[PDB]
């Protein structure tokens, strides 16, 4: 205990979200980072991970108390790290236990939540809500029902495929109804959907489930059906555009995907902003979009670790992920950060043919005991945000000490606490002083570390 609460993680695991504390120093010093609460940037919604079918199946195979302890650690603000934003699929994802939608039988009248929601998703989200009742939930479809597809806008004949195709414009109003019924069926279970996107990775035709949707199609779906139908149903649910990569998969016509939709006033009126993933391109794109459309929101919604980037090796992952995913997106105006599967087993699953089969969880659980859990970089990068940066916090400017290896972000929470998150990507420890303009503290910041700080303003 003391004036300043600290969480520390080192890439060597000499520290592992280890708790510490210091008190304010009275009365002048070198290597000082100063918070300027007067210069305010975006307001923060939250941070967390995806609650997929696989994640739920793995949680549900644990002993109840063990499951509840893990969810508490993860999601409780007062007794854990306070993960504050989750992402789920509308119908299946590539980490569902099958390919399905909530209207597989032709006709929108047939709409219903399926066994995956009833048996896996809903019971897990209810336990999460019991722990953290204000958690934000964003959702997206991986595919529309198969009968709503055509092969292409050129060839408007049915495509009976979980992957590829485009949305038949004749079904835009019925697909919008699908979203409304889905949001409403979740609300009847006690779950508020905070936001949606129209389609996960709309420029991807592969995966185990997908639907190709160019910006012109998403513009039209939103302005003519999804926007108006959600508003008429009285939904506060926000809509984010895009939900794909920074480089737009190098498809010339689709560059500035969300910006092109914003320039249609009728579509733009329904759009909070844009969601991004980081599987291609450069995060500078976030600053480019923010500068072009500064009244539109940015959200970071998906990234992965796996066999392609030594995802289990924290000595290779922690620094880079905290830089690029966590503080790199937030310092480029993202209002939250959400990684992919919260939990997969040590066999990278369960998973789907055509989907990712080389992915690791934010944590991995051992499928011999459903007890032993190892945290991977994603769990740390999120917990380092969510433990100290609470919903409604405002990101604020910092000035003073920097060098190569030092990255930081500072915030002011609505409760009158400041929060500071600091990467020291240098082999050596650094005695850093942190000042809020009125009081200051100092701390021996370990090498190759992430440290998170929280303290009361005077």
């Amino acid at each position: 205990t003391g004036d300043v609460a600290i969480y520390t993680t080192t890439s060597s695991l000499t520290r592992d979200l280890t708790r510490d504390a210091v008190n304010f120093s009275p009365k002048l010093a070198p290597t000082t980072i100063t918070l300027n609460p007067a210069e305010q940037y975006q307001t923060m919604d939250g941070f967390g991970a995806a609650i997929t079918g696989s994640t739920c199946y793995n949680l549900l195979l644990m002993k109840p108390a063990d499951r509840h302890a893990f969810l508490t650690e993860t999601f409780s603000d007062k007794d854990g790290f306070g993960f504050s934003y989750i992402r789920i699929s509308i119908g299946c994802s590539d980490f569902s236990l099958s390919e399905y939608t909530c209207c597989d039988t032709k006709g929108i009248e047939n709409f219903a939540l399926q066994s995956e929601e009833k048996d896996y998703i809903l019971p897990i989200l209810k336990e999460i809500l019991a722990i953290n009742p204000s958690i934000k939930v964003i959702a997206a479809p991986w595919t529309c029902p198969k009968w709503m597809k055509v092969k292409s806008l050129t060839d408007r004949t049915p495509l009976d495929s979980w992957t590829n195709g485009q949305l038949n414009p004749d079904y835009y109003q019925d697909y919008a109804t699908y979203f409304v019924k889905w949001i409403q069926a979740f609300k009847a279970e006690g779950i508020d959907i905070y936001a949606v996107t129209p389609q996960n990775e709309p420029l991807n035709r592969g995966n185990s489930a997908s639907l190709y949707m160019e910006w012109e199609e998403q513009r039209d779906f939103v302005k003519t059906a999804l926007g108006p139908q959600m508003k008429a149903a009285g939904l506060s649910t926000k809509i984010y555009a895009f939900d794909h990569n920074y480089n737009y998969d190098n498809i010339e016509s689709q560059k500035n995907y969300p910006g092109k939709i914003y320039e249609d006033a009728a579509a733009s009126q329904y759009l909070a902003g844009a969601a991004y993933h980081n599987y291609g391109g450069n995060r500078e794109e976030l600053l480019n979009i923010h500068q072009a459309y500064p009244e539109k929101e940015l959200l970071f919604t998906e990234t992965s670790i796996g066999t392609w980037n030594s995802g289990r090796d924290l000595s290779k992952r922690l620094m880079e992920d905290m830089e690029e995913v966590a503080l790199g997106t937030i310092n480029n105006w993202c209002k939250g950060v959400i990684v992919w599967n919260l939990m997969l087993d040590n066999d990278r699953g369960p998973n789907r043919e055509g989907g990712c089969q080389t992915c690791y969880g934010a944590v991995d659980i051992n499928n011999s005991d459903y007890k032993t859990i190892i945290r991977n970089s994603h769990y740390y990068i999120i917990a380092h945000l969510s433990s100290v940066v609470k919903p409604g916090a405002v990101r604020i400017a910092t000035t003073g000490y920097t060098d190569n290896g030092i990255t930081c972000s500072a915030f002011e929470n609505t409760d009158g606490t400041y929060a500071f998150v600091l990467i020291n990507n240098n082999e050596k420890s650094k005695k850093i002083t942190v000042s809020d303009g009125q009081r200051h503290f100092a701390y021996d910041v370990p090498g190759k570390s992430v440290t998170s700080y929280r303290w009361a303003k005077s």
